[PDB]
């Protein structure tokens, strides 16, 4: 399978594997792990190693990542200010935990839709969010643009 990307010095984008990797983990001063299923463990919960946030989102072909957003950047941002570094992951890294870290790029980075995606699929080329993530990904660029976030 594909490795974990490192997406900013504090962001790391990963699959369900990626996640059970405690080594890598410590090794990355990662803190912070987004789980972005409803059905995934939060690994190695029990060791109060991480600090972790559930967005429980499912299979459905309507499924609305966008509501999650704001908590997701929260969570990034909370890592960040703390010099610790955020594992987010799906089951594989392809298309609900991407398009979240698209989303983090285009609002923190102000990078266009385009560039962000562009910039992820550089470092992780098997990314591949659905046309529905796509089309939230493009009506967050049209609120951003508006400032109606």
């Amino acid at each position: 399978s594909a490795e974990l990307t490192p997406i900013l010095p504090f962001l790391f984008l990963g699959n369900e594997q990626d996640a059970q990797d405690l080594d890598t983990m410590q090794r990355l001063n990662i803190g912070y792990v987004i789980n972005v299923t409803t059905h995934l463990p939060l690994y190695h919960y029990e060791k109060g190693l991480f600090n972790y946030k559930r967005l429980p989102a499912t299979a459905s072909n309507k499924q609305n990542l966008r509501q999650y957003f704001e908590e997701a950047f929260e969570f990034i941002e909370e890592a960040h200010q703390c010099g610790k570094g955020l594992l987010i992951h799906c089951q594989a890294g392809v298309s609900r935990s991407a398009t979240i870290v698209i989303a983090y790029l285009m609002k923190h980075t102000r990078m266009t839709m385009t560039d962000a995606y562009k910039f992820v699929k550089g470092k992780r080329p098997i990314i591949s969010p659905n046309l529905n993530f796509m089309g939230q990904l493009l009506e967050f660029e049209e609120d951003l643009n508006n400032g109606v976030t």
